[PDB]
């Protein structure tokens, strides 16, 4: 079997927010052909004076999983979920929010800024390492981001590039509000980060980060959009697929050419 811990909530109080995400694991299960064991754990417990007994827990998995969820509750223990995997070479993948906690959790314990946050999480923040970008704000409030956008992969070594099966451009889905803040690329570079997706090729201001990547590392990768919107049981998200694959200890072939459901019509 395949231990995956899936840090967020326990089963008795996450109702319906991980049916699409579950899933697509169950796509990927059928595709890869492996009993997934996913542990679900409660964020909170990662967090306090007694974390270390959570992150033990984490250690023996076989890959560390962070979806999107709802309210700050659980932020710093969705942070360190990734250090432990960027620390201890565990695959690591995370969406939406699981993203956001891979750039905070990067810029606190590498770069080195104690007060890195979101500016969801913390508006008195000086290292705003997410944030809402100029153009989608004003006085009032700001873009909920959703529907289809197109994604550029700019990195010809990375995951994304290799999963998409080399495609330049893809389509994928989003419900978000809060990006990468561009002026931490070069920190985010330096402390080990690869920007593999974009929204934007020529890295302006504009630039919308869609996915980032650890290469140091045999599999960690989080994503902007959410990939489960986008499965079926014959055409699994890559990047779930990618992940289990990893977490399995397996090979995965992928296709010649990336499926028409996430390219450009
Ligand atoms: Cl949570
Ligand atoms: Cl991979
Ligand atoms: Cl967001």
């Amino acid at each position: 079997t395949v231990r995956i811990a899936f840090v967020g909530k326990y089963l008795q109080d996450a109702g319906d927010t991980y049916f699409s995400v579950l899933q697509c694991f169950e796509h990927c299960q059928i595709a890869l052909q492996v009993r997934l064991d996913i542990l679900y754990v409660d964020s909170e417990e990662l967090e306090g004076p007694n974390a270390d007994e959570a992150r033990k827990a984490l250690l023996g998995c076989d890959g560390i999983f962070v979806p999107g969820g709802f309210g700050n509750r659980g932020v710093d223990g969705k942070c360190a979920a990734a250090q432990v995997a960027r620390m201890n070479n565990i695959p690591y993948f995370g969406v939406c929010l699981g993203m956001q906690v891979a750039v905070i959790e990067l810029s606190r314990n590498v770069v080195g800024w104690s007060d890195a946050n979101s500016e969801e999480f913390n508006k008195e923040s000086t290292h705003q390492v997410v944030r809402i970008m100029d153009c989608d704000r004003n006085k009032m409030g700001a873009n909920m981001h959703l529907g289809a956008c197109d994604v550029y992969i700019v990195e010809k070594s990375s995951i994304m590039a290799k999963i998409y099966s080399k495609s330049n451009i893809v389509v994928e889905r989003h419900r978000h509000r809060y990006e990468v803040n561009t002026a931490y690329f070069e920190d985010l570079r330096k402390a080990g980060l690869c920007i593999s997706a974009v929204t934007d090729p020529t890295f302006s201001s504009r630039c919308r980060v869609e996915a980032v990547e650890n290469p140091s590392l045999r599999f960690f990768l989080a994503v902007q959009f959410h990939p489960e919107f986008i499965s079926t049981p014959m055409d699994p998200a890559p990047t779930y697929l990618s992940f289990m694959a990893a977490a399995a200890k397996k090979d995965y072939v992928w296709p010649q050419k990336c499926s028409q459901r996430r390219l450009k019509q």
